[PDB]
């Protein structure tokens, strides 16, 4: 007793055995992706993950988080832990399960992508360059002056940017007949049509790189998140016409819609692609991709 591996094998490996690597894995707030809940009354997620917010975008606040996961302290507050399931969720368990390293993941404070702002970078895109967070499997759209600085890996799905507009009441139905970023109604306000975005996000530094005259209504009309711009365009008082941004974050939004009135139209266009941030110097990045290819193949992300 106690030299057997089998019977030894309680809070530790088999015999010796090389344990997961212990990665800073960061993920968004978006509840398509990671739906965001409360904690049951043992602090724990039969369901979900064990995923922390700090409500603050602090490089010593997630090393602290990291350091008490990793030991046996439990000091994290109830109020603090939340339960994070979907599909990023899945796929970073799948990642673990097929790669063995440690699927450990925070809710970033800020929630967003991370534009150009000040001069520097913010959201993930700083905590990439810091060297803080080691993986950004999430999602994740790549930008024109974003892959640059840091290294994108293979984008797992290929999502592009739709058009989210309400059908106007009216003798058929008529609805925002737009066909993307070369209309005329799109760069122009069409009889005062509002335009808004995700704030942070890669399609503000998209607009704003592009086309830098039209983004003022959209630094105005900045979001807090995507369920609740889709919940202020689902309220009567319409206070926004623009709701442009990728289709996956939005095909589940208009789903779940019992309006009828949140729909995706206009021809795909602007292939960003749902990339993933990872330092250089990194043999993993390898591995992620071969991953990724697999699961393309055999159609089990799907």
């Amino acid at each position: 007793s106690g030299i057997w591996p089998e019977q030894a094998q309680r809070h530790k490996t088999h015999f010796q055995h090389p344990n997961k690597l212990h990665l800073r894995v960061v993920t968004l707030i978006e509840h398509p992706f990671v739906f965001t809940r409360e904690v049951d009354d043992e602090g724990l997620c039969p369901a979900g993950q064990l995923c922390l917010d700090p409500m603050t975008n602090d490089s010593s606040m997630l090393d602290r988080l990291f350091s008490s996961l990793h030991s046996s302290n439990d000091t994290v507050p109830i109020k603090f832990k939340k339960c994070c399931y979907g599909y990023c969720i899945d796929l970073l368990e799948q990642l673990a399960e097929d790669m063995n390293f440690d699927f450990d993941l925070y809710i970033v404070g800020d929630g967003k992508y991370g534009a150009w702002k000040n001069g520097h970078w913010t959201g993930l895109v700083g905590d990439l360059l810091s060297g803080t967070a080691n993986m950004a499997v999430t999602s994740f759209s790549i930008n024109t002056a974003r892959s640059q600085v840091i290294d994108f890996t293979s984008p797992f799905f290929s999502t592009s940017l739709g058009i989210l507009v309400r059908t106007r009441d009216t003798g058929e139905k008529i609805y925002e007949e737009l066909s993307g970023i070369h209309d005329p109604k799109l760069h122009h306000p069409s009889q005062g049509f509002r335009f808004g975005t995700v704030r942070e996000s890669s399609a503000e530094d998209y607009v704003r790189q592009s086309f830098p005259e039209m983004h003022e209504y959209m630094r105005r009309y900045n979001v807090p998140a995507t369920p609740d711009g889709v919940q202020y365009l689902k309220n009567d008082p319409e206070k926004l016409d623009a709701f442009i941004m990728d289709k996956a974050l939005l095909d589940y939004e208009v789903s779940i819609d019992a309006d009828c009135k949140l729909l995706t139209v206009g021809k795909p266009f602007a292939i960003e692609g749902y990339g993933i941030g990872l330092p250089p110097n990194s043999p993993l990045t390898s591995n992620i991709s071969e991953l990724i290819s697999q699961y393309k193949s055999h159609g089990f992300m799907d």
